[PDB]
């Protein structure tokens, strides 16, 4: 089994990274263009990123829902800015407008900076206390119960959402991080642990760490991945392609983006910038994977490179490992969707081996 | 100046009210017709209504905006259950992917058991507190400002909306409230105050009273009504569809029927009569002020062809202009109709 | 089985016949209120008109198609007007879009002055000439055969459509006519035969002859019939609604009208129109089955009137007789669409029955 | 004045000419994905091509028209196969629809083979004299008048279009054509006169020729050019990727080069160089008289964005300032989560 993911850029696209020269504004038409792309194409779905650097993703999600057939939408809620009865009426929404295509990803926030403008003054600590107050009442809620629920950061009296959801018990939960207090929630309440492209020897012992937490709790629960991806024909052109992509990062700017990343209060974000560092020289961290989209970008960081045989290979890895999502992306996301699609469809298993033509 | 615009029943729609008999469910498809029929018959914007009973109102608005061409949402903000910088991101992106179709209409919440299920516990003098301090950081933020702010409910530390709204300085605020802090609110902060389907003498002092407190604020605030309508082309077929409306005193002024207000629907109060009955109130509520009209009936895809058909003609541009590409008009396959 | 379609109204619609007084312009938006309207409320198809009097069937039935997920669209050939290999071409690439949602009518023209204007000057035993030879290269380049024909009207040589169509071995073939020379047509070639709305005796007649011809071919045909329909929820509201669409036509319109059909080459507008003769008292021709359409309009003329279940009850009778198919209309279209689809279809056999 | 094409590969795409190695399939899918594509980026319009090897063209157009906003479409008409009344009563339901986006491209059909296939039994010279009725019928029927017509080929009585056309006096006519037969039809009839890449020098005499044939009628045609184009960042990267497309000497003219005549493409030739380069050349072409271009790339999808965004800021209005909709803001992907882009 394997659902392979595409992403909509809407922090913004391009042709590099860095600069704006070859930029692509996020327009409804171009968001139009990747989402139907990945439709026809045959991926399971779209990652729509949240935050205060991207559009809003329920009405990014909610606009291309009715333009696309079979394309899922993993949409990302944050719990602390929202109520959680609320959240649970936007979901049942879009999950019955798109009939059962809607996923969830759940995000507490890792930049105090930006808690801070959406009003949240909270510790790393009690923001996955939030989360999971949250995630109760929102399970709870969407199942059709009346809820009445009284914690240290919550509270709510008879909270009902009064249109149920197509997918039960409810659009399944898609999660990441990385720190003990994610780790916890994930094992407990969420259906998917997702984790981004670090080494095939650091992602197993968090799978081996979330696997353990969560069979003391009785459940079991999926993984997946996140990674960019820059595939070409031979090896040769893909690290061309890779080295032109960050041909515009200044070395100022590469300074202005970790001072930044230092401020974050998130624990993979932090494993994720202990991985290049501002670093130039020697940037394959691993046998074709690529940590040079971190230089810049916030999240993934790191990148799949190499032809289509050394690609799937890497995917093989990670789908050993008990990894069954592949949340992929690229510069540009329309071209790259195309190519990744045209590439290393025909080398996965089913139903993408079946999908070229 | 006027505007007339149209209804979206996402809590449900129907032929008659109260019972389920000929009840329509609200899906993906039926919103579309209802929002395409008002984006091409020349309706100026939709209502969507917001609460527990009903779908949630930016998901509807987002899916139905790459689906029309010009028809504006008037989508309902609350505050106390989202932050105000998401909030003004969302409105940002949804007037961004509309190229300035979206209209902010800005409830409170009145009903203190949905309140309590969405976690907010606040009394009614503290519900327009956080509205006010809510409208402040939210209009600000969509203005580019970086807002620090700390109030009595709301404290927001480098607000920023990245992306900058296609409407200048904000999509437009609508506001409904009666109230003193309703009133002192819409004449501080609001664009457009809306006021429910009183008799004209009762509106009129509402509106005086708005008015009157927006000149102390150095502003003038815009004034709208909401109503349901049931025209037809006679006064009898009217009332007669009015009766068989309620059938499983209501006349509270000349034509205007409070029948709707029997059960917990869009509004309360009906212009009930042929097209020369209705466009004479509609004329009385525009001579007080009132330029935007929110009207509805049920069900509401044939209604809204109804009523663009026989009152556009009667009020005034561009509704004179939208009755009636050449050639054939109507069913011909030698003779042209004449 | 059943099949209830709707109609595309390309010539027009309004609340009224005749008169331009509450007029609805078909617009590409209008269209598309009425084909998203019936895809969602679960009829099975559209029937498009086709002629000097409407729109390009075709550019209307391919620009409504992605905007629709399970309506199917009936949309009419001419034979004579367009090349057969183009014309099948067409069929495949529409049908390819759709992944299998067209369907065929084949219309041979009933008007001599329209079939001039379009550069056609042949009798009516030469149409069907034309029709039969048409037919017999438009089915077989569609099975993926290089066909060499040499016919009384049409010649090709290596004529090959390199699309293949869903449907096997082709969209299904509708086809309606009331002569001889149709009756002929339809039992050779055609997999559905229509008929107007006449009365249940004439229509059972008509059905016996064409499933008689069919077996000395040795085929078998489905029938359908087309149908206006006027209901209400009581049948006091219904006759009511049907006076008042013609309200507003002239006695000098009705006269007008009927002279063009006397000009009409047609036995299926011959009989449609023979049962008026423009005389406008007495209307209903038999329980429930009102002829008041065809005072002005050419085509269908009949239409059924009364309470949901005095509709339903002729629907049954005709379905009796081996009627399948019911394609049927009102005025205006995108409103009584829904009002047949909620008094009707619970009362009709699945899965019509389910659908509300 | 300007307007630039893009084309739609109704009779297919890929990577690689020739080989079924990169290709793609034509679907309702890729076809939209084209289309919208163009819409956004702001070509003037797609062409649409006809023939046995294509789906048909007024279905794809008329299924694409409700998608886009602003697109045009040059979709392609053939007299011999099609009544004239039924032609112009297809072009006046398009173009109502659209709302005046429809352009007519005028094919006669050079390949016997294909119209013995459709039923037609002509020579060359035969061919454009029914094309010559035919237009004569088809632009009189689409200003309202009831046309009677006996020629040597077509003949209609009492042929009138009930619906009228958006545009006025009716959609502009395209047409291609070497023959001595069709510059004196495009002289006569025709608005806008199309030929396919020949090198500078020969593209001049062709337009003086239907210039002078023009005028003797008392008309100016307008004229436009069909060409591949092959455009990179740089000039190396280019010949590398034209040289990679015929893999399974050629420049005939500066940043000319006939690689794709090989095969049965959409034309023969394509200008292959930098931007500064094919911005040259199309200056060179706009000079003799040339407004329309009408460009294609593989993948036209891909390629469509490429050039869009390497040529158009080089290109006259509207389309230097097409590069840059009316929203502002964060113009790239966000440095971090708070870092506009540099
Ligand atoms: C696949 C994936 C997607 C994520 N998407 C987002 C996002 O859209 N917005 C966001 O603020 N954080 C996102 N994150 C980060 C986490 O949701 C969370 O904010 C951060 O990791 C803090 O958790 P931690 O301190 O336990 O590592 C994502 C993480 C992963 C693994
Ligand atoms: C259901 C139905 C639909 C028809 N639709 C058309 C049409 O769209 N255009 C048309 O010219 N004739 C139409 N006709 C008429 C016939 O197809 C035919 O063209 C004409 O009346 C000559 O046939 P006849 O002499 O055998 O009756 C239709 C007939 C039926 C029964
Ligand atoms: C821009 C352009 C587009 C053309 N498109 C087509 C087409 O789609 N199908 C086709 O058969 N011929 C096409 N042609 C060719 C002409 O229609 C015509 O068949 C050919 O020029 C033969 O005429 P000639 O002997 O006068 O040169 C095109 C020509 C040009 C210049």
């Amino acid at each position: 089994s394997m659902d392979v993911f595409w992403f909509l850029p809407t922090h913004g696209d391009g042709h590099y990274l860095g600069t704006t020269q070859g930029a692509r504004p996020v327009t409804l038409n171009y968001l139009k263009q990747v989402a139907q792309a990945a439709d026809s194409l045959g991926y399971h779905g779209v990652l729509i990123p949240t935050g205060r650097s991207c559009e809003d993703s329920w009405v990014i999600a909610s606009a291309l829902v009715p333009l696309t057939e079979r394309l899922r939408y993993l949409v990302a809620i944050r719990p602390g800015i929202i109520s959680p009865t609320v959240s649970a009426r936007m979901a049942a929404t879009l999950d019955r407008l798109s009939n059962g295509r809607l996923l969830i990803n759940v995000v507490t926030g890792g930049d105090p900076d930006e808690n801070r403008g959406d009003g949240s003054f909270l510790s790393h600590s009690e923001r996955y206390e939030v989360t999971d107050e949250f995630l109760k009442i929102w399970r709870r809620v969407l199942q059709g119960e009346a809820v009445d629920f009284e914690g240290k950061h919550l509270k709510v009296q008879n909270a009902k959402a009064l249109y149920p959801p197509v997918q039960k018990p409810y659009p399944p939960l898609y999660f990441g991080g990385s720190s003990d207090a994610a780790h916890d929630l994930a094992a407990e309440q969420v259906d998917v642990y997702l984790t981004w492209g670090e080494p095939p020897a650091a992602v197993a012992e968090k799978l081996a760490d979330v696997r353990e937490r969560a069979a003391r709790h009785g459940r079991k629960v999926k993984f997946g991945i996140r990674l960019h991806v820059i595939v070409r024909e031979t090896a040769e052109e893909a690290w061309k392609a890779a080295d032109k992509l960050i041909e515009h990062i200044s070395d100022e700017t590469i300074e202005a983006a970790q001072k930044s990343f230092s401020r974050f209060d998130s624990e993979g974000q932090r494993r994720m910038a202990a991985l290049h560092d501002g670093r130039r020289d020697n940037l394959e961290i691993a046998p074709n994977l690529w940590a040079g989209v971190g230089l810049v970008r916030g999240g993934s960081g790191t990148a799949l490179v190499g032809d289509p045989q050394q690609v799937a290979a890497r995917i093989k890895e990670y789908a050993d490992l008990g990894i069954e999502s592949f949340i992929f992306s690229g510069y540009p996301h329309l071209e790259e969707a195309y190519r990744f699609a045209e590439l290393v469809f025909p080398l996965l298993p089913e139903p993408y081996a079946s999908l070229a033509g």
